[PDB]
């Protein structure tokens, strides 16, 4: 399961639903390791929709359990994202993922 630790401020009620394209200032982080991705660097904050399995499974449930302006803290299990395969060269097999997720979106 995805375990959420939201840094408090936001609105707490604009729940993400289907048919909604949302904007996340995410930041990838490997546990017991260094960074591997940061959306703030390119400054194109990754517009994507909900429900078409564009993102991985653990980020999808973590996106749904938030609201506008929040600052979550994901803890993705290996079996939802990459723990069987591992992304070649970037993500090792059987890995545990941490994300700094801020939802500053539309719709």
């Amino acid at each position: 399961g995805v375990e959420i630790e939201t840094i408090s401020p936001g609105d707490g009620r604009t729940f993400p639903k289907k048919g909604q394209t949302c904007v996340v200032h995410y930041t990838g982080m490997l546990q017991n390791g260094k960074k591997f991705d940061s959306s703030r660097d390119r400054n194109k904050p990754f517009k994507f929709r909900i429900g078409k399995q564009e993102v991985i499974k653990g980020f999808e449930e973590g996106a749904a359990q938030m609201s506008l302006g929040q600052r979550a803290k994901l803890t993705c299990t290996p079996d939802v994202a990459y723990g069987a395969t591992g992304h070649p060269g970037v993500i090792p097999p059987n890995a545990t993922l941490i994300f700094d997720v801020e939802l500053l979106n539309l719709e």
